[PDB]
């Protein structure tokens, strides 16, 4: 088995669980330890569905620019008895495009989805509240409902979340290191 597919099925039996909440169906990113990420259109309240399991959060911080813009993103704290493989390594430093992206949904609707999304470039701001929302980066793929919080991935590397798309595109919200720390 190839390093790109292993590296992918790795990452849904390890930190990427199908999730529910009153909004609906979502993907969520496990990075490490406790911490985990969704996409703040999500909403999580006090509590959130995961797989098999009614979880208590902790603490929820939506995400923000240094000029106070969304940028799409809600870290969740749990109280668990798992912790989560620390993946902080393979998020870069900085938002990083990709050639030949992997988009990775996780959904009691879609289970263990692989779609291959292409390339993703940098968009920077994007319509989605609609409020205002930074950071963003974008893949020629026509992406349906039901697939935000999916993880973009290319060779190794978690670089986006997904967000939404417009029927043609697919938006994510980047993701960096440091939001992790």
């Amino acid at each position: 088995m190839g390093p790109s597919l292993d590296f992918a099925l790795s990452l849904l039996r390890r930190n990427v669980r199908q999730v529910q909440t009153d909004q609906g169906h979502f993907t969520m990113l496990g990075v490490r330890d406790r911490l985990a990420v969704l996409p703040r259109h999500s909403q999580p309240g006090k509590t959130i569905w995961i797989e098999h399991k009614l979880v208590n959060i902790l603490d929820a911080v939506e995400l923000v620019d240094e000029q106070g813009v969304n940028l799409e993103l809600t870290l969740i704290t749990l109280d668990t008895n798992e912790k989560f493989r620390d993946i902080t390594k393979f998020i870069p430093e900085n938002i990083s495009t990709a050639s030949d992206a992997t988009l990775v949904i996780n959904t009691e609707h879609m289970p263990s989805m692989f779609v291959p999304v292409g390339d993703v470039v940098q968009y920077g701001f994007l319509n989605l509240s609609g409020k205002p929302t930074h950071r963003t980066m974008m893949y020629n793929f026509p992406t349906k409902a039901g697939q935000c919080g999916g993880v973009v991935t290319s060779v190794g590397k978690v670089i986006g979340i997904h967000i939404g798309g417009n029927g043609r595109q697919g938006f994510c919200a980047g993701l960096k290191r440091s939001y992790f720390a």
